[PDB]
């Protein structure tokens, strides 16, 4: 740290120590070190960055500097030679359903967010980005290498923007370099909520005292609520279909409406919000708007937390979870929660989940009318076909009744993310979210693969033989060192990606440890860890103990046949029971007496 706390972005906020709720930035979770786990700061490094020039400049910026002797390969030729594949027969995951693959990204995007550099609305430098391919200051391009078909249709690159970093947004020469996290490391529903003041101030319907989130005011899900419309133009859901004029929604992350599986189930946690909200104010008449909206606020903070800890967790990490995450043992203040730089890669697993196409099925389980398969690019930035198409329970079956992608060291990234892509202010279904990954990973200044296995207690392979034996694959190991020619540089979403899966897991060994880390620190680092003496009643918890996705989606859709364990690969009939077979929430424990 040359300086021993750069922090010229907000260094203030009052901190309460008579609160029972979170702050909306995360801000005060540590008592001893108030800025910890909030939004808006560094991401931490748990090993020092890596760049070409020490500090800043990303390897693969200047041709002529090696990264340990070596050229390190083009982002694309890697994503083109490891990372695509044809077939999408066989790939799915005979035991994880679709809903495994969408609610990693939800909670993904609870925990980290690096923004794209701001430093300009009105640029000519876009245009140098994206129409010339340039490279310079915050454009880094994805250049394209020779025989890749881009080249014969799309031009020489794929524009890429370096993420926002702190002291932040013009070049600085101090300690290196670090990527900002504008969401609260804290697994506290701050999608649903916001991380920002501005915000969370306008999600909430302040037009009455009820502590309501806003809804939609223009589309209604048979009676049931949508999230508000981004009313900000140029509006990406817009671009993707000027006929419907179906706008983004609006949502605690920027990135709700990505595709329509999350906003999907972005708009689930909306209503389980008002939902709550309604009952309290039922059972304690006299609340306020602020009580209601916070005490609802605090029980979805809860649910996410169980969900993930309970259901998630055990099925990504499988044989390693009790190696990472014991039970728990209460909140510990000496514990760093905030989000690591490399977890937001080694999270990027979820990728290789993604399958190429989306199912809206009816009550039967059934196809839901002639077009109800439809490819996965066609989904990107997509709001119309839930407002005009059907609403959310054809989309929530379909997350119930098909399957997650398998990850497969053949098969590794769908073509509907690897090349048909859709990203905002670019026009074009046309970008390589693998490529875009490698590329963040080297802007980021990631450490490679090698050092993440020492950092992991791991062996370091520094020959074919020994990345053969590691990735248990000849083949893989053999086209990663024709392109990276030393285990040493390959890029650690790669590496980790392309380890075979540890028992009862989803991801291999590296991985396990780094995400394993992760999450025991931002549960044992959270002073509103649900679990947390304090924090709920024993009874409030006894309650929260049987909250299930299931539950979710029986309380706030009109599906009325799920499964009890819905991360499961589960089919119809077979697996799937009453809504009334499922445990409900009893909320009766939050009546508050007076008197
Ligand atoms: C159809 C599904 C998905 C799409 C279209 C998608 C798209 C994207 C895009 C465009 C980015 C930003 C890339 C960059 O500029 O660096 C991103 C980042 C990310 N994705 Fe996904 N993704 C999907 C699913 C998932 C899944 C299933 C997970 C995890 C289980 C996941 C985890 C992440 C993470 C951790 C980041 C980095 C977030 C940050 O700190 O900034 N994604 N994804
Ligand atoms: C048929 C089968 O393999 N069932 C296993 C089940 O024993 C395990 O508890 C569950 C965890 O989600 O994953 C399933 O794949
Ligand atoms: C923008 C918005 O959501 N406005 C709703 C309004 O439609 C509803 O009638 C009122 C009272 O229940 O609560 C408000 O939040
Ligand atoms: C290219 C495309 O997606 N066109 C759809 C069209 O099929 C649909 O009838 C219309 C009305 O919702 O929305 C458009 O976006
Ligand atoms: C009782 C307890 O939890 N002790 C741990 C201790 O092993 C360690 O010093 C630190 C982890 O960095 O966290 C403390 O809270
Ligand atoms: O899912 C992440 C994402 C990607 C691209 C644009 C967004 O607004 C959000
Ligand atoms: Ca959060």
């Amino acid at each position: 740290s040359w300086e021993v706390g750069c922090g010229a972005p907000v260094p203030l906020v009052t901190c309460d120590e008579q609160s029972p709720y979170r702050t909306i930035t995360g801000d005060c979770n540590n008592r001893r070190s108030p800025a910890l786990g909030a939004a808006n700061r560094a991401l931490a490094r748990w090993l020092p960055a890596e760049y070409e020039d020490g500090l800043a400049v990303p390897f693969g910026w200047t041709q002529r500097k090696t990264r340990n002797g070596f050229r390190v390969p083009l982002a694309r030729e890697v994503s083109n030679k490891i990372v695509g594949y044809l077939d999408e027969e066989g790939v799915l995951d005979q035991n994880r359903s679709l809903l495994f693959m969408q609610w990693g990204q939800i909670v993904d995007h609870d925990l980290d967010f690096a923004p794209e550099t701001e430093l300009g609305s009105s640029e000519h430098s876009k245009v140098q980005c994206e129409e010339y391919c340039v490279q310079g200051d915050e454009c880094f391009p994805i250049m394209f290498p020779k025989n890749d078909p881009k080249l014969k249709t799309q031009g020489k690159c794929m524009p890429f923007f370096r993420a926002g970093f702190v002291c932040p947004t013009p070049p600085y020469q101090s300690l290196a370099r670090d990527q900002i996290n504008a969401v609260t490391s804290f697994l506290d529903a701050s999608l649903v909520y916001g991380s920002e003041p501005s915000l969370a101030s306008r999600l909430r319907n302040l037009s009455s005292p009820l502590g309501l989130m806003a809804v939609n005011q223009e589309a209604w899900d048979h009676g049931l609520a949508y999230p508000p419309f981004n009313n900000v133009k140029p509006s990406p859901c817009e671009f993707i279909n000027t006929t419907a004029h179906v706008p983004c929604f609006q949502a605690g992350d920027s990135r709700a409406s990505e595709q329509i599986l999350l906003a999907t189930v972005h708009t689930l946690l909306l209503r389980e919000h008002n939902r709550l909200a309604r009952e309290l104010k039922r059972l304690n008449p006299h609340w306020d708007g602020e009580m209601l909206y916070q005490e609802a606020r605090k029980i979805l903070g809860a649910f996410i937390q169980i969900i993930t800890f309970r259901d998630y967790l055990p099925i990504v990490l499988g044989s390693e979870m009790q190696k990472w995450i014991p039970p728990y043992q209460g909140y510990n203040n000496s514990v760093d929660p905030r989000i690591s730089n490399v977890f937001t890669f080694a999270f990027r697993f979820g990728h290789m989940e993604v399958p190429s196409t989306v199912s809206r099925l009816d009550e039967n389980y059934q196809p839901w009318g002639p077009e109800a398969e439809l490819p996965l690019h066609t989904l990107f930035f997509n709001t119309w076909r839930i407002i005009k198409d059907g609403g959310i329970d054809p989309l929530v079956r379909g997350l119930l009744a098909k399957n997650s992608k398998l990850m497969n060291q053949n098969k590794m990234v769908t073509s509907e993310l690897r090349n048909k892509l859709f990203q905002p202010t670019h026009k074009v279904h046309g970008f390589d979210l693998a490529a875009i990954n490698l590329q963040r990973c080297r802007d980021h200044g990631m450490p490679g693969y090698n050092s993440w296995r020492g950092f992991c207690g791991l062996s370091q392979p520094k020959t074919l033989k020994g990345l053969q034996a590691v990735l248990k694959n000849k083949v893989l190991a053999k086209k990663l060192l024709d392109l990276y020619k030393t285990p040493d540089n390959i890029d650690i979403w790669i590496g980790g990606n392309a380890e075979p899966m540890v028992e009862r897991g989803r991801v291999g060994p590296l991985l396990a440890c780094l995400l394993g880390r992760q999450f025991q620190q931002i549960r044992d680092g959270d002073r509103f860890w649900w679990e947390n003496p304090g924090v709920f009643t024993e009874k409030q918890r006894d309650s929260l103990q049987k909250v299930s996705f299931s539950r979710l989606i029986c309380d706030n859709t009109h599906i009325t046949k799920v499964p009890l364990h819905a991360f499961q690969a589960n089919n119809y009939p077979h697996d799937f029971v009453d809504c009334s077979a499922v445990d409900k929430l009893d909320l009766s424990p939050w009546a508050s007496r007076e008197n």
